[PDB]
């Protein structure tokens, strides 16, 4: 069974970096102990307590259920000793993440890659959905480049299960919350759905046609906009004070203007009147289609 990878056979090789709450590392599974083994990505907790081994139970789970061409291979699990601590095993994709990805090519990425790279993140959260999934965290940080014609989406730390009955689910205790890619009412009553996925999308499409340009950022636009001199929770309450009175992310510079229409119909406040992942990807196919 290869879904069973122990822990003494694989080598660490790369940190990749660090998300909620869990770092992911680059390691060989190498129980040849010859360095010809698969190189995978490795996540663990940083803090392995009580609640968190819970959700990071809950983490892995969904992500073996789930199975996309854009959405990262989940290949096993490692179990340690006594405290049953967990490290999630999963495919290694070379590239890395959207965000840097994006950052380092900027305008060499063309609008037509762009929107490939749009519409396979829409396929994905779309199958999501199916599923009653809710992200909650959708960023280009949290995508992954497989190659230059596919990403996946690469960490669903944050992601929920709908309740048999309801179209949302609701956080009673916040942790960590990327505040500038939520919708208002996750903001307000830390509701969260389908719905709010597409507003995080939305921003995600604007990252991506910024080309992650630091000023640019949904963080330091938002913080503009409510002024550099809020902080804490006063910044919260500020951007709900924007959002409610239709303060958006500016049309970013060289956007396609049916490209920037998507973003600004994500972003409506009337939950119900935002697009369909199903709607986004026919209609960002189109798009690609005409150029
Ligand atoms: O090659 C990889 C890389 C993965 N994760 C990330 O790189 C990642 C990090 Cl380190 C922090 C936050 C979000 C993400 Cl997606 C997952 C699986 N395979």
């Amino acid at each position: 069974d290869p879904t069973q990878f122990e822990e003494r056979h694989l080598k660490f090789l790369q940190q990749l970096g660090k998300g909620n709450f869990g770092s992911v590392e680059m390691c060989r599974y190498d129980p040849l102990q010859d360095n010809t083994g698969e190189v995978v990505a490795v996540k663990k907790l940083q803090h392995s307590t009580e609640e968190h081994l819970r959700d990071f139970e809950r983490e892995i789970e969904i992500l073996k259920s789930l199975q996309h061409d854009n959405i990262v291979k989940y290949k096993g699990v490692c179990y340690s000793a006594g405290r049953r601590n967990l490290k999630l095993i999963m495919e290694y994709l070379p590239y890395g993440s959207l965000r840097d990805y994006l950052q380092k090519h900027k305008e060499r990425i063309d609008h037509i890659k762009l929107l490939q790279y749009t519409s396979q993140i829409c396929k994905g959260m779309e199958y999501l959905g199916t599923k009653r999934y809710i992200h909650r965290d959708l960023a280009t940080r949290n995508i992954l480049v497989e190659n230059e014609n596919r990403v996946k989406i690469g960490d669903f730390g944050l992601t929920k299960v709908l309740p048999q009955d309801k179209e949302y689910y609701k956080v009673k205790e916040p942790g960590e919350s990327p505040i500038f890619w939520y919708a208002p009412e996750s903001l307000t009553e830390s509701k969260f759905s389908v719905a709010s996925d597409v507003w995080s999308f939305g921003v995600v499409l604007y990252e991506l046609f910024t080309y992650i340009e630091k000023s640019k950022s949904p963080p330091a636009e938002f913080m503009r906009m409510i002024g550099n001199d809020k902080q804490g929770q006063m910044i919260v309450f500020h951007l709900i004070e924007l959002l409610k009175n239709n303060g958006r992310l500016p049309r970013p510079d060289g956007c396609p203007d049916e490209i920037y229409m998507i973003m600004t119909e994500c972003w409506n406040n009337n939950v119900n009147q935002r697009p369909s992942f199903r709607d986004l990807a026919l209609r960002v196919d189109q798009i690609r289609d005409n150029m």
